[PDB]
DNA sequence: CCTACTGCTAC
DNA sequence: CGCGGTAGCAGTAGG
């Protein structure tokens, strides 16, 4: 008997047949994975192998209504292809279309989450299913394919971050090599795939049947009731703890604690921002790229996203990066207090919360002139730029002149941990910064939204109410001129439209409604004298959904040391930022002076070089460079490397005399020599002025420069709305 | 009273 | 030119 319902299904020839227990079903992650699976069929035969693609992250069958599960075509597709049912407890795979189930995921963190979801799905749906030894299978592929180029040619395959990281630190320096990041399951070429299958028993591992504490760890990972537990489960995790590679048998208990947990950690990392710059890895990459390129002139989002992705080693779909770019630009009421990128297009409106934005290919963006005032360029050389893909990418964090996290706030959903942080008035933030500066007591801050005209009151510490505005403009006629921030027009629109035409369960309570929105909100509502009184008893704000709460009881973020932390007060966040920022201001000056001193040396020896040649004391014309090099050292000339660091001792380590002989012949002309002297003089002056400033003098300098730019920003923003 | 939903980066 | 599904957490409003 054959299946019909599912076309993409490459059903094994002997599936469901007397050899069902022998057949294996390969569940792929995506069609990129599927392509590989069907390509492997040409090697292992269709008789005992079949494959079916999983569309997306799988449904979590825990805490799901039988209706939701039944509605999920994906889950139903598997039950039908495997010939699976609930009743009783599985004893043998004899009653099934297939006798084995193999999981083919990218082998990335999200791929691990897919596996866990499948496992969770099998363990939950089908009692005794995972009891059967050798039922669940896992196909694995390499994470990093290293290629040794110059020294002794051999390719290495690492199946996890740690293995490759222990090599990268303890072996890599000994070779000239290149690392390719093997994501997809859809890119791998066939020349090295036909080998994957010729010897698959090593690319094949088997999940050990359920043992003690296996079911408990699954529940710990996928039980919608154990959020708090995971938090600790992540705290307990010890770096370096990782599954043995090539072992060929996996206990489920330590597949979760050694592989899946890796995803959870990465999940939080990307979903929850850092306290210092209020950025998530994605956002931080975008700005880094925008810094790398000169984004003073606009380019379309569909082009920026791939660009940023390429130069920051972004390992995830570009689509996810493009949306991030959109989110960073969006300038409607209820979105960023300060948008670091300009919405040069239909970047979405307040109506649907930016969801009505145009495709990335229609819109354009660029750096807000104020962005570089916030993230000062002089700080760039200070940060620690993450090493990834044998190549430097974005920093661990940026250090804004003011807590940006407080300016814009943040929201995210990871594993075990969650976050919310509302926006705050930058003017208040700078005020408290001046207070921290002046050894003064901080003033308490309340949530603030750019261009918003509603009112906010504090109920309890960490709790606020947010009111819109409803006014009676006529007998039986009300007018809504403002909604609670983050309350989109379409939400109230549908609600009003509901009361106007009534509903199956609720009787109509609205006589008429209109929309007259301009650069503001304007709902003109008409009520019968009967409803007017009824609304007075319920409250006009309460019955029109013009009241929304704001909770500061879940302000979570990574601290300066990369450790996830929950903040109990707004000032605590600002305080932790301040001291880290102050430290980097002194650190900024110390770096600038060092750099400036080097430049001065560079300029001075360049002048001496030209000067001597003009006297005719030194001659470069002819004379083997070997002989010229000796002359220079013997005259006291120091070598310079690409960074700009001098060497007086006698390669990047030592430097070269390229800063002299590398100059254009132009530099010998008097007009160039004069320009050179002016430059040297300007650098000496820069060094003198710098040494006359304290870390706070410099910080205060940036702050006032920001205040001036911020004022213009507020104008341009109010102008464009 | 439990449910369902919203938000957001990723699949 | 566009639509849809899923994870994960905290809290709020709906049936
Ligand atoms: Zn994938
Ligand atoms: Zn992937
Ligand atoms: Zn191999
Ligand atoms: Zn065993
Ligand atoms: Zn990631
Ligand atoms: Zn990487
Ligand atoms: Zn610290
Ligand atoms: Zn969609």
């Amino acid at each position: 008997s054959r299946i019909t319902n599912y076309p993409k299904l490459e059903d094994a020839n002997k599936a469901g047949t007397k050899e069902g227990y022998k057949c294996t079903l390969v569940l792929t992650e995506g069609d990129s994975a599927l392509s590989l699976a069907v390509a492997g069929l040409a090697v292992v035969g269709r008789d005992y192998y079949g494959c079916y693609p999983l569309r997306g992250k799988m449904l979590n069958v825990r805490e799901a209504s039988a209706d939701q599960i039944l509605k999920n075509a994906e889950i139903q597709a598997i039950k039908k292809i495997m010939g699976l049912q609930h009743r009783k407890k599985y004893e043998d795979t004899k009653s099934l279309r297939y006798g084995h189930l193999m999981i083919m995921t990218d082998q990335d963190h999200d791929g691990s989450h897919i596996k866990g979801l499948i496992i969770n799905f099998l363990e939950s749906s089908f009692p005794g299913l995972l009891d059967i030894q050798g039922f669940l299978l896992e196909f694995i592929t390499p994470i990093i394919k290293v290629s040794i180029t110059k020294p002794t040619k051999n390719t290495i395959a690492f199946y996890n971050m740690p293995d490759y990281e222990k090599w990268r630190e303890e072996e890599s320096h000994k070779f000239t090599w290149k690392q390719k990041y093997y994501k997809g399951l859809g890119t791998s070429l066939a020349q090295e795939v036909r080998e994957y299958f010729s010897n698959l028993d090593r690319h094949l591992k088997i999940f050990h049947s359920l043992q003690g504490n296996d079911k408990d760890y699954i529940d710990l990972a996928f039980s919608k009731k154990k959020a708090d537990d995971r938090k600790e489960w992540l705290r307990q995790y010890e770096p370096g703890t990782v599954l043995d590679p090539t072992l060929k048998e996996i206990p489920i208990s330590d597949f979760i604690n050694k592989e899946l947990i890796l995803f959870s950690l990465a999940d939080n990392i990307r979903s929850i921002p850092n306290v210092l710059d209020g950025f998530k890895p994605g956002q931080r990459k975008v700005l880094y790229g925008c810094f790398k390129k000169n984004l003073k002139s606009e380019l379309k989002v569909a082009q920026l996203a791939p660009y940023v992705s390429e130069c920051t080693a972004y390992h995830h779909g570009e689509q996810s990066l493009a949306q991030t770019i959109i989110g960073l630009a969006q300038n409607f009421v209820g979105s960023n207090n300060i948008y670091l990128l300009l919405p040069n297009g239909a970047f979405g409106t307040r109506a649907t919360g930016g969801k009505d934005a145009a495709a990335a290919r229609y819109i354009y963006t660029e750096l807000n002139k104020l962005t570089r005032k916030i993230f000062h360029p002089a700080d760039d050389p200070l940060y620690k730029y993450i090493q990834e893909d044998e190549k430097t990418v974005e920093p661990e964090w940026y250090l804004p002149i003011l807590p940006m996290i407080l300016v814009n706030g943040a929201e995210g959903i990871g594993t075990g941990w969650s976050t919310y942080i509302p926006p705050f008035n930058p003017l208040e933030i700078i005020k408290n910064i001046r207070h921290l500066m002046n050894d003064e007591e901080l003033e308490q801050m309340h949530p603030w939204f750019r261009g918003w005209t509603g009112t906010i009151e504090e109920i309890e510490p960490l709790r606020y109410r947010m009111y819109g505005r409803i006014e009676q403009i006529g007998d039986n006629v009300l007018e809504i001129t403002e909604l609670p921030a983050r309350t989109w027009t379409s939400t109230i629109k549908e609600y009003l439209l509901l009361g106007l035409s009534g509903n199956d369960k609720i009787k109509p309570w609205i006589k008429d409604m209109e929309e007259q929105h301009d650069d503001n909100i304007k709902f003109i509502i008409t009520l019968s004298p009967e409803e007017m009184a009824k609304t007075r008893k319920i409250g006009f704000y309460e019955r029109f959904k013009l009241i929304s709460p704001i909770s500061l009881m879940n302000m979570v973020a990574f601290d300066p040391h990369g450790k996830i932390k929950k903040y109990n007060s707004v000032n605590e966040i600002l305080s932790e930022f301040y001291y880290v920022r102050l430290e980097y201001y002194q650190k900024r000056k110390d770096h600038m002076s060092e750099r400036l001193q080097w430049e001065v040396e560079k300029y001075s020896f360049q002048v001496k070089f030209i000067k001597m040649i003009i006297e005719k004391e030194l001659t470069v014309t002819n004379k083997p460079r070997n002989a010229i090099i000796q002359e220079l050292e013997n005259l006291g000339f120091p070598r310079f490397n690409k960074e700009g660091k001098p060497y007086y001792g006698s390669e990047e380590l030592y430097g070269t005399y390229e800063y002299l002989l590398g100059m254009r012949i132009w530099s010998l002309t008097k007009e160039r020599y004069q320009k050179l002297l002016k430059q040297k003089q300007e650098k000496e002056t820069e060094l003198e002025n710098l040494l006359k400033l304290s870390a706070k003098d410099i910080w205060n300098t940036d702050l006032k420069a920001f205040e001036v730019g911020y004022q213009e920003f507020l104008q341009r923003d109010a102008e464009a709305r």
